[PDB]
């Protein structure tokens, strides 16, 4: 399938043990894909004051178009010194290892894999 329906736990990024999946761009991205298939994926809201608290380079989910069966489509975009390697619509969050943090919330999103 072209594209995957997932259910992301929204964490809190004070409780985020594991703030970032790597090094460099191409290993973040690669990782995010590998958690996301093993269900080990969260997801942190971006807003003020909430990147500097997380490890670049980032993963964000973003818009991709405007929502089958309650979930959004997104797409993978890394982050790094503010470059983006992608090109996409809203950020829904940053993407980070989950090792079961209690989530606030579940975002249901539609992945173009
Ligand atoms: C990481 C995809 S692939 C995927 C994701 C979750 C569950 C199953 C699969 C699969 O490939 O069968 C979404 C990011 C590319």
């Amino acid at each position: 399938k072209t594209h995957v329906q997932l259910s992301l736990p929204v964490l809190q990024v004070r409780d985020v043990l594991v703030r970032g999946f790597g090094d460099s761009v191409e290993e973040v991205l690669s990782e995010a894909r590998q958690h996301l298939k093993d269900g080990t994926c969260g997801l942190v809201e971006v807003e003020k004051g909430v990147l500097p608290q997380l490890e670049q380079p980032y993963v964000f989910i973003k818009r991709s178009d405007a929502a089958p069966h309650g979930h959004v489509m997104v797409e993978l975009v890394a982050e790094l010194e503010g470059i983006q390697y992608g090109r996409s619509g809203e950020t829904l969050g940053v993407l980070v290892p989950h090792v079961g943090e209690i989530p606030v919330a579940y975002r249901k999103v539609l992945l173009r894999k």
